Formats: structure tokens, C-alpha cells, sequence
RNA sequence: UUUUUUUUUUUUUUUUUUUUUUUUUUUUUUUUUUUUUUUUUUUUUUUUUUUUUUUUUUUUUUUUUUUUUUUUUUUUUUUUUUUUUUU
């Protein structure tokens, strides 16, 4: 089955390809300016503006009598990049709505109505442009809305999203994504900026339910085993101000704990382009069906690909304000951040894995990737993740656990007067939280809280990474080299 | 001490809590501003005083206790009339 699903993975970003190929001449794309990163972000970002069905039930409210209004609902713009002599700029491409559906509709089928199938693909690009958003500006104009601090961003990987992509995305938010939404729907029940809603998920479970039931499975299927998922289970149960506090605390605990929180590799679709461009220039060899996957080192192939010869610009200007600047190769990193979610891995780690130093926000510097007045093109610097690791989702050992079988109440065939590893208090422990045991939950599980962290704060001395854990080399896929990235000051 | 059935799968993977590989919604806004903790641009109360005084630290104009002595002595420093040790 494997091969298969790289097949259809194959089949959906050859889909993806022909869609940018297709935008590309649409807008008058420069061959060599196809490859933009910059143009891949332009057109995803045009796409998730038509497809934003909500907001287009808002523009039909406010669209009114004005023939200016009518006549820019059937135009689409897009500001992409253009080059000359080495520098570059910005043109406002224009084409109708009926033009960008129509490479839509064939492609993806007339049926795009299949919100599942359009809306799967521009949940991985949304949330990819979510998470250059996120390693650029700290959500600052989204979280004066949002209510919620720096801590609280750190966990909301993902949480720059349209909200209707937030029920697409379910597995590769950061907790805290749910957690501000959460926060936010007991804001939006006082405030009335907002419809409540009710939804259903094949393949996964037919229960027909609210956000409110959505966020608490999503809460679910993220928190820790356990005093974690349990307080998940009492959810419905604890009041509005409980909620709150238990978010918070629950969030709090999720700053240390790591229990199942899923990666996700997304790289641009004019990555994707310069993947079969590239293919095309080996004449035969690098097939996408190799690369065709959310998961493993495809995904580092699919990169140390793109970093042989793939281009975007360099603006002289900044993302920054102070007189200190520096390179592309900080874009490099950058791309990285947002394209294998790293905003919150291990900086050491990824400084072996991409063989150089890394940094904390006080030292990165990047451009904004929007077409510019003028500029130069740069291209990759080769092979960059010189050294990859086997990607992951969960604590090395998240927290200590019981016996695994034995210690439970002795049985006796045999006849003989016998002592006992007596254990009758976790037994009816054990009856307490299969019957659904209810009084004393709130602070019985801030408790637990308060002292697993006393516990992990131990644990420490182990929990590291999943026991074969290696950043070996580009030749060495094969694990042969295990070796650890530092040994402190 | 005793007596029969058969339509969800096999000739491997670690020290391990849950479907590990699969399947759809929609009425609070976007095509810029810094090295930054909170709505940065908005919306009502009322019983201790007025139409002057200096270069200035505190109520500047107000409100109660009683067991060691009286109806004299000099130009003046301390109990001026009193109370036990011995190689």
C-alpha cells in the first residue's frame, strides 16, 4: 500500500504542478521566474482568497449597488515577481474569476465542490503560508484580536489560518492553536462575531457535532495519557472560568510535556515545479514518486533537491530595523523554519542537520517575499541539510508508568500458604477510571499536573529523543553514523 | 471426571496506553511599519466649603489626676553628716 499512497501523493502534487504551470502562463510568468519561491507563495495566496467561501458570503453583504464593486468580483489580481538584467520587481497579473476556476475545475475535476479534495491540498499550503507568518511576525495584528501572550503563540503552530482550514489541519497544529481557539469561541459566545456550526468526519468518525465537541476531540487526540486526556474528558463538564483555567494550565504543561503533536513537511509548489524542472535537466533519473510523501526522508531529499539550483529574490532592505543585517542564506534557514515546521525543534539539532550555526529571533533576518519596486535574484547554496535525522511526534517516554503486567493481585492454582505483591489500591484505581470516576477532578489533575512536571523535571536525565536518535550524513540515510550535535559550554 | 462445527485471514520486529496512514463547509474582514506586556483613540454624578498673604518639614490656637514633702541663708562643681576584713 506504501507505493501506492507515494503514487497518489505523486498524482496530487503533479496536480498542484500543472494548476502553478497553468497559473503561471496565466499571470505571464518569465520561464526562469516560474521557479519563484515568492511566486509559489502568490498564487497559493490568490488561491486561498477565491476559495475563501466565508469571506465571499461577506463581500455579497457589503458588494451593494457600486458597479466598481461588481466589476473587481469578476477581476483577480495577483502581484508576482518579474526580472530583467538580473534585477527584479513586482507586476500586478490579472485574470477573471472564471479563469483561475477554470484551471481549477480541470484539473482538480468540475467538481471542486469536493471541498475535501481542494480543500486537503490548500490546508497544507495555508498552513505552510501560516507558518512563514508565524517565524516572521509573531501574529501581532491576528493576536490583538486573538487576546493571547508569546508563550501562548509558541504552542499555536498553525494558528494564523482562515478558520475554516483549522478543521482541515486537525493533526499538525500546535495544541495551542485549539487552545486560543478555544479561548476565543467563549469570547465570540459573549460577542457575536461569529455562527456556531455542526460538522462530520468519514474515515475517522460519522458523529455529527459542534466546534465545541470538534475542539474537544482535536484537544483530545493532542493532550498526554492519562490526568491530560482526562481533564480532556471532563471538558464538557468543567465551567466557562474552569475552561479557562484549565486551558491555561493545560497549556502551561504542554510548554515541558510532548505528548502526540504531528510534523509536516510542506515545501512551495514552485519547489514542487523545480523538483520536475530539475528531473527534466537529469534527463530521466529523479522521479517525484521517490519524493512523494508528508513523512520520511523524501522529504529531505525533496529539499537538498530544491537547494541545488532554485531561485528567489534578495531585497538590500530587511525584515529588520536595527543597522545589523545579514544573508540569504538566513532566507535559506528561514524557507527551512517554514517548510519542516522547526519554529519550535531544537536549534542544535537542526545547526547539525543543516551542518551551520543556528539562531534565536534577536539574530534571524529575512525579506517579507512580496514582489518588490526593485531587487536581485540569488539561488540556492547546494546540498544544505548535509546532515538529515528520521522525523517524529511524541516524548521519548512522555512519563513513568506502571508495571507493565505483573505486581497485579496474585492468582493461586496451587495449594500452598503463600505471601502476595498485594496491590488492591491501583486495582480500584484502575475501576475508577474505567467507571468514569467524577468528584475531585479539577485540582486532582492541577495537582497531577503540578507534581508530573516535578516528575519529568526528574525524568529529564533520559528523555531525549527516540533511542536510535542520530543526525547522520546525505550518505548516510542508512544510519550507519550515530552522533550527537553538542556537548553543552 | 468422561464426549462433535464450519466464511474477517499469518510461516518476524522490540523495554510499548488508545485507528500508524487514507477522505468535505460556509456571515467579524487584509494586497506594509519595527528590537514590543495588556482596549492607541472615542462617551455621564451629586452633602466638609474659597472671589489674598510669602523664600515654608508636621494640628497656628481651643480642653482634666492624684502617695518622697517647704511658710530663710549667700559671690557656690559633685551624698555636708551617719555604718564592717584578714598572710
Amino acid at each position: 500500500t506504501p507505493e501506492e499512497q507515494r503514487a497518489k501523493n505523486a498524482k496530487t502534487i503533479l496536480e498542484n504542478i500543472q494548476i502553478y504551470e497553468r497559473m503561471c502562463d496565466l499571470f505571464g510568468v518569465s520561464e526562469d521566474d516560474k521557479l519563484i519561491i515568492e511566486n509559489s507563495i502568490s498564487i497559493e495566496r490568490m488561491i486561498r482568497v477565491v476559495t475563501d467561501k466565508k469571506y465571499q458570503d461577506k463581500k455579497l453583504k457589503n458588494a451593494g449597488s457600486d458597479p466598481e464593486k461588481i466589476a473587481n468580483a469578476g477581476k483577480v489580481f495577483c502581484r508576482l515577481v518579474e526580472s530583467t538584467a538580473g534585477k527584479c520587481s513586482a507586476r500586478l497579473g490579472m485574470a477573471l474569476k472564471p479563469n483561475v476556476e477554470a484551471v481549477l475545475t480541470d484539473v482538480l475535476g468540475n467538481e471542486l465542490d469536493r471541498a475535501a479534495v481542494l480543500g486537503k491540498r490548500m490546508g497544507f499550503s495555508a498552513m505552510f503560508k501560516s507558518n512563514l507568518e508565524e517565524v516572521l511576525y509573531q501574529r501581532g495584528k491576528n493576536q490583538l484580536k486573538k487576546r493571547n501572550a508569546a508563550e501562548t503563540f509558541t504552542l499555536s503552530q498553525g494558528a494564523s489560518l482562515e478558520a475554516r482550514f483549522r478543521p482541515i489541519m486537525e493533526k499538525h497544529l500546535g495544541v495551542g492553536t485549539v487552545v486560543a481557539s478555544i479561548k476565543n469561541i467563549l469570547a465570540s459566545k459573549k460577542n457575536g462575531n461569529y455562527r456556531n456550526k455542526m460538522v462530520r468526519k468519514p474515515g475517522g468518525n460519522r458523529e455529527s457535532w459542534s466546534p465545541l465537541e470538534r475542539e474537544i476531540s482535536f484537544l483530545n487526540k493532542k493532550l498526554f495519557p492519562g490526568p491530560m486526556r482526562q481533564l480532556c474528558k471532563k471538558f464538557e463538564y468543567l465551567n466557562e472560568q474552569e475552561k479557562q483555567l484549565a486551558l491555561n494550565l493545560m497549556l502551561d504543561a504542554s510548554l515541558i510535556l510532548k505528548p502526540q503533536v504531528t510534523h509536516k513537511m510542506i515545501m512551495p509548489w514552485s519547489m514542487w515545479l523545480a523538483v520536475k524542472k530539475y528531473a527534466e535537466m537529469n534527463k530521466g533519473s529523479p522521479s517525484l514518486e521517490d519524493l512523494a510523501a508528508y513523512s520520511g526522508v523524501r522529504a529531505f531529499m525533496a529539499f537538498n533537491t530544491a537547494c541545488y539550483m532554485s531561485k528567489f529574490t534578495i531585497g538590500k532592505g530587511i525584515v529588520g530595523d536595527a543597522e545589523i543585517m545579514e544573508n540569504g542564506n538566513d532566507k535559506m534557514q528561514t524557507l527551512a523554519m517554514a517548510c519542516f515546521g522547526l519554529a519550535y525543534e531544537d536549534t542544535g539539532i537542526v545547526a547539525a542537520m543543516i551542518s551551520q550555526p543556528m539562531k534565536k529571533r534577536y539574530q534571524l533576518r529575512v525579506g517579507n517575499f512580496n514582489p518588490p519596486e526593485k531587487g536581485t535574484i540569488k539561488g540556492t547554496s547546494a546540498g544544505y541539510f548535509h546532515k538529515w535525522a528520521e522525523f517524529g511526534n511524541r516524548l521519548p517516554f512522555n512519563s513513568f508508568g506502571t508495571g507493565e503486567s505483573k505486581q497485579i493481585s496474585n492468582s493461586g492454582v496451587f495449594a500452598v500458604q503463600r505471601p502476595s505483591t498485594t496491590n488492591i489500591q491501583r486495582l480500584a484505581e484502575l475501576m475508577a477510571r474505567n467507571t468514569g470516576e467524577t468528584s475531585d477532578n479539577f485540582t486532582q489533575l492541577v495537582q497531577k499536573i503540578r507534581e508530573q512536571v516535578g516528575a519529568f523535571a526528574d525524568q529529564k536525565a533520559n528523555l531525549r529523543e527516540f533511542t536510535g536518535g542520530y543526525i547522520y550524513d546525505i550518505t548516510d540515510v542508512t544510519k550507519s553514523n550515530p552522533k550527537i550535535p553538542q556537548l553543552g559550554g
